[PDB]
């Protein structure tokens, strides 16, 4: 299935860290979709070798050089540097339908049938519910909404200076039009009771939004703990399979 | 409209001015439906005629009487007495439609709209967004429905204790299958950042969720205010409607 893919991003070598471990894991479920990765100059040369081991595709988007699509917009909103890099995943139109996931998730399990919903369809994000949580959604690429982005980004920005706030602003009929685009919890689990007793089980892909990340962790290899089991497992796929790469 | 009613509950005289609390805010905002108590013999008997001139009806219920539908159960679930008490509400076969509401709850506009809905429509929980918060949910009473949910609790009982996970485990498809039973989120906010200074301004309905109701806070009539406007709302609603009755 060269025709779909996913797509995640890196802006330095520590986020980079944990692309490795997000495409590792989905080398280790059997994805049969490609796998991109969208890296910015901040990423040392030698950090992108080791992407290109695991990743079909390194594609760099520098939002600093005035021959990218969307450095007007950041001439207005010179906060949106990571946002308008992260909305470069619509710009990708060799694919025909794609799943982008952030660098700080992890699978779990096969999650290819991801690829059987339609734009936009996310995961419900806990705090307020009527949004979507912008860390895994299936999204078609276009450049007419790559452009519809870019200027809703330059009209009003994001209410949250990141992704999450303008791409709901954007999709704003997600909370109550079609169930379909509501991804199951368990397709980006929160890191942050009774409940995952219940269903924590079915978790499919979990989703690290502590204050520290899992890379910035201090692992014992001996006792193969942290300074709970997910952020175990992170280090274990970590060691296991991308650092002989 | 002495069809519908919206439905409480109060186990005691804490969680009764609660009620009167919310019982007001329902007036205020003239609802034409009508207004459901249900009390427990904890409620003491002045806090009951408290009760009387706020709602249409105040209804008993002691699950510990052996006439009681619910007693058999009891002696399975010992723990479940406030949730077995509370699921009477489905006993109210008098009703074609209700919208129960927990007594922590507080109504900010006219929501008899939410009699549009059908069963079981309710707001997604924040934390665990595929289970629906059981403080605010549309249902319709039935005989058969409330045998169901008894014979459940003594097979498996609550995941959570409460009711919140009963309701979850019986209306199971609610997270996958009709989206209109999806209540917004403004019809059930809880107390517990961006996305608030966006969407917080339509609240229809505050969930006080935290450690300390509102009725047990310190509010000091002179700065009118407690030991963050939902709460001093809810002291000016109790002062000004309650007290002089």
């Amino acid at each position: 299935m060269t025709d779909q893919a996913f797509v995640t991003l890196t802006t330095n070598d520590a986020y980079a860290k944990g692309a490795l471990v997000l495409g590792s894991s989905l080398k280790q479920h059997r994805t049969t979709r490609r796998l991109v990765v969208l890296a910015t100059p901040q990423v040392s040369d030698s950090m992108r070798k080791v992407l290109e081991t695991v990743f079909d595709e390194v594609i760099m988007v520098d939002v600093l050089d005035s021959g990218d699509s969307a450095h007007l917009t950041l001439m207005k909103r010179p906060e949106l540097g990571v946002t308008l890099t992260k909305l470069h995943c619509w710009s990708l139109t060799q694919y025909s339908k794609c799943v982008f996931m952030d660098a700080d998730t992890l699978v779990l399990a096969n999650i290819d049938d991801l690829f059987d919903r339609e734009e936009l369809s996310a995961a419900p994000d806990p705090g307020w519910p009527d949004c979507f949580n912008s860390g895994v959604f299936v999204y078609q690429p276009s450049v007419e909404t790559y452009n519809q982005l870019l200027h809703l980004a330059s009209e009003q920005g994001s209410f949250d200076g990141g992704d999450q706030g303008i791409l709901n602003t954007f999709f704003s009929s997600w909370a109550t039009t079609d169930i379909r685009k509501h991804l199951p919890f368990i397709y980006n689990l929160s890191s942050i009771l009774p409940a995952f007793k219940v269903f924590g089980a079915s978790a499919k892909v979990v989703h690290f939004l502590g204050r520290v990340k899992p890379w910035n962790y201090t692992y014992d290899p001996k006792t193969k703990s942290v300074k709970p089991e997910f952020l175990i497992l992170w280090w274990n796929i970590f060691t296991t399979n991308v650092l002989p790469l």
